[PDB]
């Protein structure tokens, strides 16, 4: 056979129990003799030692503890298949291990209180300010790092409830109604939220304090 | 080479864009020969058709749409390597595709209101009732389907505030303090929550209405 072996992918933060089986290594030369399996590489016999191991006679590749993609995202190991002798019956097997992402991190606003301001006179649709939240998880290939922005509430509610809105992706807060008026209401506190999985995940909260100018 | 090909794991609910590369199929007989690649299997050339595909010359296995583990958890496909001359140059390659779980589902109480009852005289630690919330995601291999239960609030708060507890995993509501008395308080309404990723995920909410008997 001359197929190139593909990588295996292992989701991070797996549930117990450990150790657990990933895949079974096997040379088909064991229709002939007994075979002894082993592994090498960082993650196995060099730092970080003992993250993976293999059952010498079964060939089972074992993971000994939960992985964290944000700590190490990939491993490069090698499977070795030996006879009673000690002598190779295969060239070593490429064991590329890709740690795939889970939503093990909540999103975080870059500050607890954002300040901005706007002229009472501006047209509906004008930008006021921009808020940011970060999420350590993969936002490129998965939604676990993708933040959706929302306004939870506005104090005060004068002259009404919906003076501002927020762009769900960019975090840019804009004016959406007439009626801003410094003399009447000089300042608003907006309770803002960021939610991962583009809305379907967990939510964290902060405020944006918007000063009205004339 | 005679190592057995491992399965590849593809996380579900992948983010755009598509198609996107999974792994590159390759026969090292391409030192000798011009190779044409193809794949067959359900998910490829039979229902559901065209979920996967392969680039004829590069050998890249492609995914053409986001997978959903709770729809199809696993695919079994075959890769073929054919020479310009028409010869099949390998035994077809086993392409086992494991669709690994993401947290694409919120926990759901099996009903909005649970009704139970208990005698006023019972000892601390007596069971009252059991409430259930389900989660379509994997709870064997991941925390995404693992529900943690909690009591948000007890109304009313006579005589005490922590009259009941709820078991974190089972959803069994227990009495934990003396002082129950139907003539003083005939009913409690417990606001109860179920939260996936074993409490670090999304929350949902329902009511346990507990009748007190004498
Ligand atoms: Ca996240
Ligand atoms: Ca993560
Ligand atoms: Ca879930
Ligand atoms: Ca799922
Ligand atoms: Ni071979
Ligand atoms: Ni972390």
């Amino acid at each position: 056979m001359d197929w190139v072996i593909p990588p295996i992918s292992v989701p991070e933060n797996g549930k117990g129990p450990f150790p657990q089986r990933l895949v079974q290594l096997k040379s088909n030369k064991d229709r002939d003799t007994k075979i002894f399996y082993s592994i090498t590489g960082p993650g196995a016999d060099s730092p970080p030692e003992g993250v993976f191991a293999v059952e010498k006679e079964t060939g089972w590749l074992l993971l000994n503890k939960p992985l964290d993609r944000e700590e190490i995202a990939k491993y490069e190991l090698f499977g070795h298949a030996v006879s009673e002798n000690g002598a190779s019956v295969e060239d070593p097997m490429n064991i590329s291990i890709i740690v795939t992402d889970q939503n093990d991190h909540k999103p975080k606003f870059t500050q607890d209180t954002f300040r901005g301001s706007v002229l009472e006179g501006v047209l509906p649709g004008t930008s006021v300010m921009q808020v940011t939240a970060t999420d350590e998880d993969d936002a490129i290939y998965t939604y676990n790092g993708v933040v959706a922005y929302s306004i939870h509430s506005q104090e005060p509610k004068d002259p009404h409830d919906l003076m501002f809105t927020i762009h769900r992706s960019t975090g840019t807060i804009s004016v959406i109604s007439s009626g801003l008026d410094r003399e009447k209401v000089p300042e608003y506190t907006l309770t803002i939220q960021a939610t991962d999985m583009d809305g379907d995940g967990s939510t964290t909260t902060a405020v944006a304090v918007v000063e009205i100018l004339d």
